[PDB]
């Protein structure tokens, strides 16, 4: 039996699927700890930029979980992604510890741009500015990638990097009451929010796990971007980003929420 995680329903992804919008033909790079093969995922390709970690398999779990929020297959098992037909690419930029380097993240962004990705999901952050990260985000954006990044889990009123940079779409986390999760970073640069508390998704070992974080919110938005791109194949990164914001459900102050809760149904009307 397939379960629909609450956040997938909350972003109204099933309604989009009922329109026939699934993310088919849309290339989504997951810049993370890898993606492990799983009965509820299809992985089309990828690359590793972690020294000494040559494979794209996930030695952590984080990247596999993020990937399932984007694209868990629509079937009789497991969970269900926002964009269950998206073409997933495992871009390993974080090691098994859950951390990476600017170098590695930047290389993954460069790979996404050079491989024609439509969306790059960055469920990751660094506390300090990094001109190398800024330039890699700008380069990927120039090449046509929509970069979507987590705001961070410190609870502070400023957001992590690279989310803080203008060309990364910054995603914070909400809870089941549609309030900002306590940990969700906010402030200048926040674009949008999505479910990030008690998010069930795929995990290595052909299993499932529930996690909290802005890392879990981010892939809901990446998946919604894929639905919009399937409907509107001519649209740029910027057009997609703006449409997601314009069709979000306002939750209050933009300082706390950006444009509010992403809404895949509204975004694909
Ligand atoms: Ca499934
Ligand atoms: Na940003």
């Amino acid at each position: 039996a397939q379960s629909v995680p609450w956040g997938i329903s909350r972003v109204q992804a099933p309604a989009a699927h009922n329109r026939g919008l699934t993310g088919s033909g849309v290339k989504v790079a997951v810049l993370d700890t890898g993606i492990s093969t799983h009965p509820d995922l299809n992985i089309r390709g990828g690359a590793s930029f972690v020294p000494g970690e040559p494979s794209t398999q996930d030695g952590n779990g984080h990247g596999t979980h993020v990937a399932g929020t984007i694209a868990a297959l629509n079937n009789s098992i497991g969970v269900l992604g926002v964009a269950p037909s998206a073409e997933l690419y495992a871009v390993k930029v974080l090691g098994a510890s859950g951390s990476g380097s600017v170098s590695s993240i930047a290389q993954g962004l460069e790979w996404a741009g050079n491989n024609g990705m439509h969306v790059a999901n960055l469920s990751l952050g660094s506390p300090s500015p990094s001109a190398t990260l800024e330039q890699a985000v700008n380069s990927a954006t120039s090449r046509g990638v929509l970069v979507v990044a987590a705001s961070g889990n410190s609870g502070a009123g400023s957001i992590s990097y690279p989310a803080r940079y203008a060309n990364a779409m910054a995603v914070g986390a909400t809870d089941q009451n549609n309030n900002r999760a306590s940990f969700s970073q906010y402030g200048a640069g926040l674009d949008i929010v999505a479910p990030g508390v008690n998010v069930q998704s795929t995990y290595p070992g052909s299993t499932y796990a529930s996690l909290n974080g802005t890392s879990m919110a981010t892939p809901h938005v990446a998946g919604a971007a894929a639905l919009v791109k399937q409907k509107n194949p001519s649209w740029s990164n910027v057009q997609i980003r703006n449409h997601l914001k314009n069709t979000a459900t306002s939750l209050g102050s933009t300082n706390l929420y950006g444009s509010g809760l992403v809404n895949a149904e509204a975004a694909t009307r």
